[PDB]
């Protein structure tokens, strides 16, 4: 059972499957626009598969 990397967000990645766990983030932050990982505001690609700050993101 691991939890959500962002801050602020106390989600249990226990009931998903994978993909989500293995990356270390529940399904909202996953298919999001912002999320809060360390202090910077970013936004979880699905492509790639991974955190990224929103300052080139459309
Ligand atoms: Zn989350």
């Amino acid at each position: 059972a691991i939890c959500c990397q962002v801050d602020n967000c106390g989600a249990d990645l226990s009931k998903v499957k994978d993909y989500h766990r293995r990356h270390k983030v529940c399904e909202i932050h996953s298919k999001a626009t912002t999320a809060l990982v360390g202090g910077i505001m970013q936004r979880f690609c699905q492509q790639c598969s991974r955190f990224h700050v929103l300052e080139e993101f459309d």
